[PDB]
This record gives C-alpha cells, structure tokens and sequence, in this order.
C-alpha cells in the first residue's frame, strides 16, 4: 500500500477538502528527508 491518503473529492465539502489537502502534503514532506 502507498501508505497515503488518496486526494479528496467525491463530493467532499470545501472546509474538509481544505484539513485533508494539508495532510496529503503533510505525509509526502516524509518521503523527502534527503541526508543533510
């Protein structure tokens, strides 16, 4: 599994859209901890 919440939709209403949009990117900046 991709281990990611698939991108909102599906009639969803526009202040959810907004929090759950957040969390997308929110997991993504994991998948990028390049070494420093």
């Amino acid at each position: 599994y991709p281990a990611k919440p698939e991108a909102p939709g599906e009639d969803a209403s526009p202040e959810e859209l907004s929090r759950y949009y957040a969390s997308l990117r929110h997991y993504l900046n994991l998948v990028t901890r390049q070494r420093y």
